[PDB]
C-alpha cells in the first residue's frame, strides 16, 4: 500500500510547498528555492547571500532580501550607484557594478545568437 505521508504529520514542505503521496514514501515539490532530500525543505538563501556585512538579511519563502543602506546597492549591496550609464554597449553588452567604475562584459544567458 501506499499512505499520504505529507498529508499524515510530516509536511517537509513547511510552509511554502507542494505536498504529494508516493508509493512507500511521500513526495513533495519545492517552493521557489527550496531545499530538503528531495526538495520539500526550505533553506535560508540569506546565508549565502546575506549581501555581505552592509545588508540585513531577511530569509523568506524560496526568497530574501537584504536591507541595504540608502546610498549603495547591488547584490553585496557594497556598489556606490552604478557608472555604466557612459557605456550602454548595447546588443549584449552588460555592464558590471564594480566599486570604481563598469564592466562592459558580453552574457549569454539571454542572447540567444553566440556573443562573440
Amino acid at each position: 500500500q501506499d499512505v499520504d505521508e505529507c498529508s499524515l504529520g510530516a509536511n517537509p514542505c513547511e510552509h511554502a510547498g507542494k505536498c504529494i503521496n508516493t508509493l512507500g514514501s511521500f513526495e513533495c515539490q519545492c517552493l521557489q528555492g527550496y531545499t530538503g532530500p528531495r526538495c520539500e525543505i526550505d533553506v535560508n538563501e540569506c546565508v549565502s547571500n546575506p549581501c555581505q556585512n552592509d545588508a540585513t538579511c531577511l530569509d523568506q519563502i524560496g526568497e530574501f532580501q537584504c536591507i541595504c543602506m540608502p546610498g549603495y546597492e547591488g547584490v553585496h549591496c557594497e556598489v556606490n550607484t552604478d557608472e555604466c550609464a557612459s557605456s550602454p554597449c548595447l546588443h549584449n553588452g552588460r555592464c558590471l557594478d564594480k566599486i570604481n567604475e563598469f564592466q562592459c562584459e558580453c552574457p549569454t544567458g539571454f542572447t540567444g545568437h553566440l556573443c562573440q
